[PDB]
Parts: C-alpha cells; sequence; structure tokens
C-alpha cells in the first residue's frame, strides 16, 4: 500500500474540495470542541504585576467528516507537526494572555492523530502569564482564586461551541510542587459566556485555588514583630530613676519598629484597603509607643514631687508599674486570640 | 451552491482586478473607517519610565465598494484570520507605542467579516505600552490623564480619516479593576489633527481620567510621617535636667525622619518642581528639628545661671517648656488644616 | 563524478520517494535514537525562580536505510545547515524548558553528517533554561540535584524510543567552572518513562549534583553573626551601676541581629519550613536577648536592696554576674557542635 | 486609465529592467541622498548602561531616474508599505544601535512616494537606544552631548554621500518634555567621516544638548546634606560637662552621613575621576568629623586639670568653644560660595 | 554592457553549476578563511552573571575561485545584502555566545564584494554578550581576561581552517572608552583546538586584558572604611570615668562598620574564595573590635580598685591609655603598608 503521508494527500490536496478555510459541519450544527489542559509547571507568581507563569499542554478534540477515511486498516495515523497548515483549527484564545509564545526545540511542539470516525487530536505547548485580581483583604490568610478563560474569537456561538470532557477536564503533574502556594484537588468548571457589541461567544474557564503556606510570613515578619513589643515591656523591670536607660529604649524600638512596617509591604502591590499584616504592625506599634508615654507619665510625676502630700506621688510613680508589669502582658494576649479567631474562620 | 471561500475567490483573486494595494473610492472622496476599542486588560502603571500596559481589542469599519456581493443569501461571512494580506486595510498607527506586539496563541488574534453593502469589521487585539506626561505637582492628589492617538503614516486627509462612532466608542470591561488607580466612566473624544513638513494627517484619541487611590499613601508616608513629630513632642513633658534623655530624642528621631524623605521619593521619577509630597516631609522635619533647637535654648539659659537675679533664669527655662507644651500642638494643626484643604480644591 | 550536493539530491529529491514526514522503518520496529549532550557553559543558578540557564551540544543518532547510499567513494558526507528540512528528524523537547532559543550567529548551528550504512548524526546548539524543585532544608549544606528530560510529543513508545550511549552519554567541557556550586563527575542514567491520557512516551534524563561552596556564606552570614553575640558577653565584664553602659548594649546589638536574620533571606525563596540558617539566627537571637534579660535580673536585685539581709543581695547580684563569664561561653560552643555535626552527615 | 498599482508595475516588474539590486546613477556620480529625523519620543536617560532610548521618523530623498514616469496626471503617487523589497534603498545604520527595533502595529509603518522628476519619500519608525560617553566631572552641573551617526555599510563614499537638508535638518515634537533633562533649541550639525582598512564611508549626525535639572538634586541631596552639619554645630551651645550629650552627637550624625555619601552613588556609574558631588559630601564629612575633635580637645583640657594655673585651663576649654560658634558657621560659608561660582561657569 | 547585478547571475544562477551548499577547493585543500574583528562598542561588563556585551565588525576573507570573474573591466563589485544566501560561508560560531542577534536597522547590516582573482569580503556586524572566568583573587587589583573563540560547527580541520590576519587582526575604536575598565594595547593572538568525539575543529581567539579603575573604590569603600577605625581612636584620649560615652563609641562604630563588610559583597558574584576586600574591611573590623575591649581592660581594673595597692591600679589603668594611643596608630600603618605592597607585585 502507500504510506499515511502519501495516504493524506487524497484528503488534505487539491482534490476532494478540502480547504483549511472552512470550518466542519458547514450550514448546519457547530462545531463541539471539547477541550483538556495538562499544567506540566506552574508557580513564579508575583504580586507586583499580578500575574502567574503557566506551562500546559492544550488538547483539542473535535469532529471532521471531511478527514473520515475508510480505506486505511490502521485507526491512528500520526501527523508531521509541520502540517498544521492544511486543516482547520479551532481559533482558541486567552483573554489574559498578557504576552505568550510557544516552543520550537528542535520540533514544532505540536501533537496530531486522526481517528477513523473524524476524531482529531490537537495537543499543543503553550507558556503563558495568566493576570488574575488579587484579593488582599487578609495577606496572610487569603484563598487566592486564579481563573483562565477559553474564548473564541473569529466564530461566534452559532458556529464555534467549546465544551470540557467529563474524564479529567484539568489533569496535575505528578510532581508538581509550589515554593509559596499550594494547589487544592477540588478545581470548578463553569461558563463564562461574554457579550460585546459584535455578538456572543463561547468561553470556558476552570478555577484554581491558591491557598498561601503561613509557614514563611510566621518567621519573618511574626516573631520579630513580637519580640520587639518585649524590648518595651522590660522597661517597666528598670528604676524609675535611670533616664538614659528607659528613654533610650522607648525610642530605638519605637523607630525600628517602623521599618518592620515599611519592610512588609516591598514587593506589595499598592492597594488602598487594609490588609491583615497592616493591623498587626499597627497595632503592635502602639504597644511600643504607649511604653514611652508610659515612662512620659511615671517621669512627670517624680519631677512634681510639702513633705506628707509628696510621699505618696512616689508611691503613685511606683503603683502604674506594678499594674504595668500586668496591664500589657494580659492586654497583648487578648489582641492576640481576636487575631488569630476571626481571620481563621471568613 | 459554493462554500464562500470558493465564493470570495471571485473577489478577493486575479479576477475582477481586486488589489490589496488600492485604497476603495479611488479618484474620489476619502476612505472614512470608524474606529472603537476595548478595554481588557489595564494596570501595571509605573511612574520611573512613565509608561502603562494596556490590551485593547482594535475594531476596524469602512466600506468597499468591491467587496459588496449580491448572488450570496446570508448577510455576514467571516474570514480565516491567515486570509488578511489579500484584502486593503488602513495602517493605523499609534504615536506612542515605545514597542507592541500581537498575540498568536494558536490563531491570529483577528475577526474579518464582509457585509453585503460592503461593509468590512477588522478587529484585532493588541498589546500596547503607551506613555504620557506624568503631572506630579500634586503627586498624592493628582488626576492623571494618559491619552492615545490613533493617526496614519502612509495616507493624508484626502485618502483617510478616522473616526469614532457615537454607539460606544470606547468600551470597558465588566470586571477591570486597577491596583492603584481607578478609571472614571466619563472620557473625552477629541481630534489630534497634527501637521508634519510632508502634509497632514487624520488623528482620533481619547482622555482617560486615572484618580489615584489615596488609602495607600495614607497608611505608609502619612501616619508614620506623624507620629516621629509626636516623639518630638515627649521631650517637652522631660524634666530639664537630663541631659542624655533629650539629646538622645532630639537626634535619633531628627535623623530617621530623613529616611523617610529619602523613602519617599524611592521609585519616583526625578522631576524638578516639588511636589506634595515634598511639602510635607520638609514641614514636619522643620518639627523635629525645632524641637532639637527648643532644648538648645532651655539648656543654655540654665547653663549660665547674683542670687537674686538667677532665680528668674530658671523660671524662664521653664516658662517657655509650658509654651511649647502647646504652641507645637497648636501649630501643627495650623499646617495641617492648609494642606488638605488648599489640595483638595486644585 | 557529481558532487555530494547533487549526489543526495537522488536521495533527498521527488526520487525514490523520499519523504521527512515519514520515519524509518515505518509498519516495523521503532526507532533507536541515541543522545549525548556536552555542556558548554553552566551556571547563573538563581533560587527567586529555582531556574538555572544551561548551553549543551544536542547530539542525536538514528538509522535511516533511505539514506544508505552505496556509490559515492567517502564514508562521511557533511550537510549544509540549510537543508533540514527536507530529511527526517525526532521530535525531541524537554518537559522544563520555560522558553529557549537557537543560535544563528551567521549560520545555523547544526551538524549533519550521514554514513554508508544510514548512521545519522545530529547535532545542534541549545540555551535552555531549566527548572527543578529546590530543597532548602539544609540551606547552606545542601546537595541540590537539577535534572532533565528529554520526551517525545509526536510519537509513542511503539514509533520514537531514546536512550544513552555507553561512550560518554554525557560529556564535561574541560575549563567548566561555576561561581557559587561544583559539578560533581557522578551523574546519574535513569528513565523517566511517562503515561498520560494519550499514552506512553519515552524519556531519558541524567541526574547533576551540584554541591554548594560553604566558603562564601561563612564569611558573610556566619562570622559577623558570631561576633554580635561577643558583644552581648562583654556586658558581664561591666559594673552594675552603670546603667546607661549596658542597656544601650543589650538593645543596640538584639536589634542589629534582626537584620541579619532579615538579611539571610533576601533573596531566596518564600519556603515554608524552617532551613538551617534560619535555625543559627534564631538561636543566637536568643544569646543577644538573654543577655538583656540577665542585666534585667541584675538590676532588678540591686534596685530592692534592714542592714544584714540587704549584704546578701548585693552578693546574689554579683554572683550571677560570676556564672554569665563561663555559662555563655560555654552553652554557644554546646550549640556550635551539634550544628556543624549533624548538618555534615545527613 | 489604470491604477497607480498597475501604472508601477511597468516601472517594478519584469520590463524596463529595473532591478532593486542596482543603486541609481550607476557607472557615475553617487546617490546624494538626503535625510531628517523627528524626535517623537524622548527620555528615559539612563547611567548605569550609559545609553538612552529614542523613537525617530527617519526621512530618507534621494533621486532615481528609472522611476521618473511621464504619463500619470498627478504628482505623487503613494506606494503600498509591502512593496518596499522591489526598488532601491540606501543602507543607513547608527554606528550606536545597541539593539533596535521596527513597529508593525497592524501596518508596517513606512512612508513611500514617487514624485515626477524621480523624487523618492522614505520615511519609517525607528526606535533606537543610543550610547553616549557620559562626562560626569560636575555630575550636578554638566552639559552632556549624546550624538548619533547615520553612516554606510556596503557603500563607499564614491558611491553613496549622505546629508543634511536646509530646511529643518532636525524637528522636535509640539510637546515633548523630559522627566530629568531638557532640550536646547540649538543643535549642530557637523560630518563624522570615518575611515576603515576596507575604506572610507559617509556619516552625518547631529548634537544634542542635555542640561541637567538641578531642581531635583537641590532638594534630595543638598538639603539634608546641610541640615546634619548644623546638627554638629549645636554640640558647642551645650555645656562642656555633660559627655553622653555631646558624644552622641558626634557620633551619630557622623555615621548618618556617610550613609549620604553612599546614598549619593546608588544608581551611578563607576568612574575613577571625581565628580562635583563627591566634593560636597567630603568636605561636609570634614565638619562633622572636626566637631567630634572639637570635643576631643575640649574634653582633653578639663580632664587635665596647682590651683592658679588651673583655672586658666578652663577658660582655654571654654575660649575654643567661643570660636567654634563664629569659626564653623564661617567657614562652611566660604566654602559654600567657591562651590556655586567655580561650577557654574566652566 | 551589462549591470553587476545581471553579470553575477551567470555565476550564481542555475549555470555554471554553482551550488551555495559546496566548499570552494573540493576534493582538495581546505579553505583558509581569514578574519579580522573591529570592536566599535565595549563595556556594561557585569559580575553577577560574568558577561560583558561587546559590538563588534566580524570581517570575514576566503578564496572561491567558482567566483573568479575575467570580463568585467571593474575590480571590486558590490552585492546587494539580500544575496547572502547565494554563495558558500563560513559557519563560523562562537562558544560563549549565550544569546546574539543581529542589526537590520533598514538594511540587513552586511558586506559582499568580490575581487577578480577570487577573494570574497563579508563583513556584518554582530552584537555578542561574552562570558569569562572572573578571577577575584584580588578584586580591587586585579587584571581580568576576557577572551572570545572562533570555532567550527560544520567542517572539521580538513575542510575549514580560520587563521588571523597580520595587517591589524584586531582593531580597536578612535574613541572607545569604558566606564569601569581600561582597555590595553596589547592583545595575544593564540590558537584554541579544541577535540571532540565527533573530531577536531579550527579555533581563533584574542586575550583582552581589562585592568580596573582603582580611583572609583579608593574613594567609596576605602576612605570611609578608614575614617570608622579613626572613631574607635578617639576614645583614648576621652577620661575612662564616662561610662556612657566609650561604651557607645565602641558598640556603634563596630555595629556601623559590618554594615560597610557587607555593603561591600552587594552586587559581586557568591565566590568561595576570599578577595582582596575581604581581608581589608576584616582586619579593620578587628580594630574597632579590639577598641570595645581595650574599654573592657580598663573598666575592669577600675570597678575592682588597702590603700597603697590601689593607687597602682589606677596608674595600671591609664598605663594602658598611654599606649593604645600610639599602639593602634602604629600598627594599622604596618598592616597599610603591607596591604598596598603585595597586591601591587603579583
Ligand atoms: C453540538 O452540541 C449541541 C448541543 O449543545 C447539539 O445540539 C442540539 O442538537 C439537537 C439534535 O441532535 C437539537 O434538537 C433537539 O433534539 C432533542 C432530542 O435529542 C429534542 O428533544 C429537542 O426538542 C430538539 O429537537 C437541539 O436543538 C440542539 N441544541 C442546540 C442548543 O443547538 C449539536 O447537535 C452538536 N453538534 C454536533 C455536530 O454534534
Ligand atoms: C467621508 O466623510 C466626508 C465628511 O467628513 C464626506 O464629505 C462631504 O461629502 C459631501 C457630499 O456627500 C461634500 O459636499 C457637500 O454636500 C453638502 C450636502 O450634503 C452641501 O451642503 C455642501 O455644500 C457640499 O456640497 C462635502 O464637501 C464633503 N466634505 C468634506 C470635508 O470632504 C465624504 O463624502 C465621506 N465619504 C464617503 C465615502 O462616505
Ligand atoms: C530497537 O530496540 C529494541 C529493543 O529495545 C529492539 O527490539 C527487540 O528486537 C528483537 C528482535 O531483534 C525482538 O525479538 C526478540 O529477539 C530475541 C533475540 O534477540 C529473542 O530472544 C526474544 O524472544 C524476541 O523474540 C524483541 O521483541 C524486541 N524488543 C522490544 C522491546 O521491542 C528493536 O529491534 C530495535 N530496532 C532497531 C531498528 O534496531
Ligand atoms: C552629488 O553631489 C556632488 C557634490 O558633493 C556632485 O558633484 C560635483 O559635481 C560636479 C558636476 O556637477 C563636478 O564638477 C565640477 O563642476 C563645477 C561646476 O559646477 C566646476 O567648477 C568644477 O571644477 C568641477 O568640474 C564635481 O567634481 C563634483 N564634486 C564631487 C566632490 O564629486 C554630484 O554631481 C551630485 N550628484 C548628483 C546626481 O546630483
Ligand atoms: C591552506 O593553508 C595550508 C597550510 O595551513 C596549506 O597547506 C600546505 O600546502 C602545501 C602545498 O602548498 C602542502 O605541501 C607542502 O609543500 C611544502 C612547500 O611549500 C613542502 O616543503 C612540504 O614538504 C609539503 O610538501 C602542505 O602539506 C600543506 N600543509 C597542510 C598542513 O595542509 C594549503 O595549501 C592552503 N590552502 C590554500 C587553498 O591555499
Amino acid at each position: 500500500p502507500m504510506p499515511p503521508s502519501e495516504f493524506l494527500d487524497k484528503l488534505m490536496g487539491k482534490v476532494s474540495g478540502y480547504d483549511a478555510r472552512i470550518r466542519p459541519n458547514f450550514k448546519g450544527p457547530p462545531v463541539n470542541v471539547t477541550c483538556n489542559i495538562f499544567i506540566n509547571s506552574f508557580g513564579s507568581i508575583a504580586e507586583t504585576t499580578m500575574d502567574y507563569r503557566v506551562n500546559i499542554f492544550l488538547r483539542q478534540q473535535w469532529n471532521d467528516p471531511r478527514l473520515a477515511y475508510s480505506e486505511y486498516p490502521d485507526d491512528s495515523l500520526d501527523l508531521d507537526p509541520s502540517m498544521l497548515d492544511s486543516i482547520w483549527k479551532p481559533d482558541l484564545f486567552f483573554a489574559n494572555e498578557k504576552g505568550a509564545n510557544f516552543h520550537e526545540v528542535t520540533t514544532d511542539n505540536k501533537l496530531l492523530r486522526i481517528s477513523k470516525n473524524g476524531n482529531v487530536l490537537y495537543s499543543i505547548r503553550i507558556t503563558l502569564v495568566l493576570a488574575c485580581p488579587m484579593d488582599l483583604k487578609n495577606f496572610p490568610m487569603d484563598v487566592q482564586t486564579c481563573i483562565m478563560q477559553l474564548e473564541s474569537y473569529g466564530f461566534t456561538m452559532n458556529d464555534l461551541i467549546f465544551e470540557w470532557d467529563e474524564k479529567g477536564a484539568v489533569q496535575v503533574a505528578d510532581g508538581l510542587t509550589l515554593p509559596q502556594f499550594i494547589l487544592k484537588e477540588e478545581k470548578d468548571l463553569r461558563y463564562c459566556t461574554k457579550h460585546y457589541n459584535t455578538g456572543k461567544f463561547t468561553c470556558i474557564e476552570a478555577r484554581f485555588h491558591l491557598e498561601r503556606q503561613m509557614g514563611y510570613y510566621l518567621i519573618q515578619m511574626y516573631i520579630p514583630s513580637l519580640l520587639i513589643v518585649i524590648l518595651s515591656w522590660v522597661s517597666f523591670w528598670i528604676n524609675m530613676d535611670a533616664a538614659p536607660a528607659r528613654v533610650g529604649l522607648g525610642i530605638t524600638t519605637v523607630l525600628t519598629m517602623t521599618t518592620q512596617s515599611s519592610g512588609s509591604r516591598a514587593s506589595l502591590p499598592k492597594v488602598s484597603y487594609v490588609k491583615a499584616i497592616d493591623i498587626w504592625m499597627a497595632v503592635c506599634l502602639l504597644f511600643v509607643f504607649s511604653a514611652l508615654l508610659e515612662y512620659a507619665a511615671v517621669n512627670f510625676i517624680a519631677r512634681q514631687h510639702v513633705e506628707e502630700m509628696r510621699k505618696l506621688f512616689i508611691s503613685r510613680a511606683k503603683r502604674i508599674d506594678t499594674v504595668s508589669r500586668v496591664a500589657f502582658p494580659l492586654v497583648f494576649l487578648i489582641f492576640n486570640i481576636f487575631y488569630w479567631i476571626t481571620y481563621k474562620i471568613i
């Protein structure tokens, strides 16, 4: 017999009237193309530009009666990736590409096989940098949901319809790990049918829940953010007579805590709303600032102190020192409870 | 009958004398091309290079009598995006491109349909990085106006005219949100007809008002910029005898405020004029510097103090301490009123 | 006779039925392609994106009976790199490309020679940026293993099989040096046969062990990380009466050590687990923090001190000063032993 | 009649012997090509790499007798930008390109019109990143001169000559503003004829004077650079008995001034010569360092002070304090005059 | 007669049997191609990636008897750069490209002329980013030697040999200046013949000595690195009774010197060996650390001081103060001599 390359020349050549500019089943029902992606590499999720780089295998399957051969004895004929400009292909595109490219390492990474009944498998490797609106109302304890939509651009709903297959619409790699987030096993599948001034177009999308890993932020901006508050608590255990001791403590600590506040949003987007890490530094900033005002109240009584009425001012300046050793270690603990409970339920 | 691919070969082939290098209605009136864009993604507005990345759908509509078919029973014939090099297309370009590229993810993102009367719709996806002169006279409270002009390069006014359509000249996406700014619903539409040494060319543009969100700057460079001034106010409530207490306070605070001034223009363009954030740090720098000179005036009187005339110098050195507790908390409030009123009207 | 260019036109032209879209030995055994790479340049191994740039010479050898000439008197015929689109080539690709490109400096860097029996050598220069999961459980003393897999995309196992040659499967350059790591002479060779929903494909890979050089981290983040702890030890040799001396020492040192902790993960990925450099700064942070609490215990006894019972409190406040000069210099040495032994065996 | 597309096929087709590989007026005088650029966008002038990005409209005009039509009734025939590979074009190139690209947004931005006498206008949009040797002998008050040369590569002087036109050789945009520098209205026009081992080639260039705007540097690195010196002057108004007051002032200020010196060359090229900003920080570093040595001379006399001869040492230690309040405020003013006069004339 | 474009069609057309896939002098001696480069732009030598960007004019000259015309009366025929795909060209490539590109600004920057005897000149503009192993054993006083090799990829030694010409093998631009380094006039020329598993290939290279300019490092990291040591010397001229004076001096200076050590390797590669700038900061770190231990020895004697034996401890605590004023100013000078002598000979 003849090889599949010469066998398909009768179906993709000048004979049989086959044209790559004509969609299958013309003047009839639209083409129902089913798609399924395979995430190979994931990560590099930046927040300054609010985008993430993904590498998926976009599989496409449809039905073309013009390529339904019945003379070849086999059931699957592989095609050279250099002959993709001869058959019709869906005009699939993403609405959040923001720059993309293919891979042509020694061969155009394309897969093309034709079944006997007319099933055509089209799998290619695409490297996308997808964008998603980052919701940072609770930055250290948020559940991001970055989606990706597959719309049409040249054909409307009556000519091309995208759908998901029931046999693993979205597969995940075996050893796919992320440096900062984690990929949940549950991925939603809903439609995203858009409507413009020209018409209506099909759209398919899949939700991806990306939960953060609190192990990183808990060590860098939570343990040092708590030890600095302890530095302001040791001033109560120091005598009220040493002026340079408690003054230098209430100033060097209250100024190095601002660096922690400025160092908590160094690589974060400039959002207007307040996040969960801005209420942890601001409240702890009040503790390192109230300790400065605490010494300002103790030193103000000692500098004012008549022999009987002045002996009570010394005890009054020391009575507040007996409560500050218990108030702040018990008030900061109350805020430490309302913080790790409210942001663990919402 | 015959498919539209073979039907349009009579209108785009060697027959009928149709050439892609000839504009419609030659030796007559110019081609009136109407355009309308659809902003899909917006943001990433940097200030060091004074540019912003945009992703729009550039729709183009004109009239070509050479493509006015009258035999096909339908009213809209979709075209393959691979056949855009056969018909005439307007030479539309932007005067502020500064690098651009198309999107060819599995298909050239182009839309092409031809009506019966000769209406040709041309919609493509372009990713532009547009530039605009940043007016930073009031940096935290400015209303930026970044525009984009669509000029001609090969045809003059007598051969190609660009205009805006009245049915939604500029559409906005449904869920288009910006991280730093906000997009106003009012967009101006005016002409930008340029004149060069070669001739005159058409030009269409649309204004985009981008108001900032003060919620970000109010927390990072306004709350810490005010608490440092309070650190210089607590020196008045400290006795005038402790030298290392008030000296270290008037130096560590006046030097950490300069870091806030240098940290306020870390990612800003090097403009010559003064902005609204440079007058907030410089005036607050005077308060943290006047407190240093305030102790220099109190300590200078105590070191100079004859038994009757010296008792008044001690009261004089304490009389200024009774006014500094009221002057600065009431003078900084006056500047706090004139600042948030002048920059809220202009 | 005729030159090899005209001699091979009979084997690569329209005659002999040779087609570049047909794999050798069709309807029979699969093509056994042996590959061997030659690493020219290596390094630039970043950790923020977890990727490294490599430049190898990908050699490919297979058997094509359709190109087995028997009339030319020579044994090796060199081919012009501009004629690679006429013969069949394996669709080799990498599963961790993440962007790649060729080199076309004055000539496409391709090698093509055909033997008499049908051996075809295919060598090209590819610049890859390969990714690997960075295991940073012990950051300064880890042995990274970055691999690279060569999979198929268009042909399954029954049509294309990749294998390694026994004569130097992976060669190393003569003067290939790395700035940070070192390349070990032992490189493992194992298979990576994947299985997808479409079928099974061949895969070959080679392990690369990249041991770090501790000479860099030992000087920058280990010598200064130890001298700061010595600054907290000198407070014991200072009299317990000078308050501003020991207070300023226990605060300026405990706050500059946090900068060393924040400066140890400035260009590191945001991992959740704790690494070996996070337990060296945190434990040393306890020493510079216990010295602050040590003075808080000595000053608390002196401020409390009845004529006979008060003379023992002065000796008690000095007895701890006689143990702190020996405890911390001997407790930090114990942690210094358990650290450099546990992380030198695992 | 026939359209210009079919009319010019007789002049650009196989007939008439017109070839795009032959320069006009062969075996005779060279082609005198006149050029004129139009700067659209300017700025982004970095100093680390010593380059600036420019966007100009390169117009080219020459004479081609082979295209001198005499049958068409019009005087200017516009050409499709897709037919630039049919006529001869000058091989113009820049000697300081360092990477460049064109703009192909929906159309190749090319202009091509042919006059009756043979005048051919060629205007294209080129985005260049031009380099210039940065002369930073006086960094805040220099007048940079970045030029751009247009050389030939394939034709020598006897075959191609570039010249400037007298009617606006270099035009400037109407609203072209720069963020840091300013563009002067005077632009020099001189030749740059080079000589290599192959021969001599034509060259045209234009000088661009880029004066800096001192409004930026005067606020960031000149006002804080002067207030720190004032902090060292207030130590003279403090009593000579307070040791921790004047010691901490002469150390915290002398160390934060070094940050201003290191912060003045953070984004500057590593040049060997000294600039005008390195002599302003180094001299001011002497003032904040002489104040430290001033207290070292006052405290050395007080610690040495026999009942009559010791009373003069106290007055001697205070006599220098009466001159330091007048010397430094009058010596720093002398350097402040010689600085803003020498660098305002050269 | 006929123009050179039509004259060379007889030598580059279907007639005469000329093929671009055949090297000259086949079945005979190899082609001796002589090359000579012309460095136009040089600099941008980074150290994090260990690469430098260069822009050279790669001239190539060989002998092709098939192009030896004898009928044209001239001696040099210029060729259009669009016809380089018709003649044979050497497959020259660099072994350290790491990404490269050509320049196509309005014309492919290629030079092609053919002599009567068969001499063919081939000059193109290539922008390379070449790599070299940075030897940083003495960072401020090293002599870097970055080379560039021109190897073959498709032809072995018996088919293509590269050589250097004796008439200026490597030329330098007239006004080529470097921001950091300097280019020496002496450039070595040696061979780099490599040997692989396939065979042996020709190779030509040229050495480039790049000496650093010490004027930059001497001001930024050598003058401030010496003044901080002077701050530790002034503590000896202060009385031994002021505790907060000498304690704060021996801590604030010893901690700001570590920033100079961390600030000396901010943009340097992470090498394991010690460089010449790491022994200048570490030794100076001992001086600012020995001054802290010097006060720890003086204060330890004063706190210990029986009426006759205690008067000698006061003199002993002051005797070391009389030697420290002379020891350190004379020991640091000894290290200052051995440093600037050992690194000025090797
Ligand atoms: C692609 O998928 C669409 C569905 O999304 C298919 O369209 C549906 O096709 C049926 C005929 O097969 C149309 O008729 C209906 O038939 C059912 C019985 O199956 C009957 O109960 C209904 O009353 C109706 O007559 C139906 O209108 C149509 N639906 C839509 C929304 O178009 C289409 O056939 C598929 N195309 C191919 C090539 O498989
Ligand atoms: C494209 O749009 C232009 C307008 O911007 C159209 O041009 C105008 O066309 C009219 C004829 O239709 C020209 O004549 C005028 O007619 C009015 C009555 O409608 C009459 O009152 C005037 O006195 C005049 O005779 C008019 O001069 C012309 N204007 C310009 C500025 O060119 C043009 O026809 C449109 N082209 C197409 C193909 O639709
Ligand atoms: C490519 O390599 C494969 C092996 O990976 C070759 O396949 C093996 O080929 C033999 C025949 O040569 C097949 O038959 C076996 O022969 C042995 C004797 O050599 C006999 O003991 C066995 O019982 C069996 O009959 C064998 O099944 C086959 N193995 C596989 C896994 O396919 C193949 O021939 C190679 N192709 C070329 C073109 O060299
Ligand atoms: C392109 O420009 C060059 C000048 O840069 C033109 O060349 C000059 O052409 C004249 C003839 O037109 C040559 O002859 C001279 O004529 C003058 C009178 O005009 C006479 O006084 C002189 O003694 C001499 O005979 C002249 O040598 C030549 N100069 C050079 C440097 O080539 C050239 O003609 C222009 N080409 C075109 C096509 O316009
Ligand atoms: C390209 O350069 C090579 C040299 O690198 C040329 O090869 C040498 O060519 C000579 C003949 O011209 C060969 O023969 C020798 O001749 C000398 C007298 O000149 C004689 O004393 C020797 O005993 C020997 O017979 C020589 O073997 C050969 N050397 C090599 C290494 O190949 C070659 O001819 C040049 N090609 C062209 C086209 O110019």
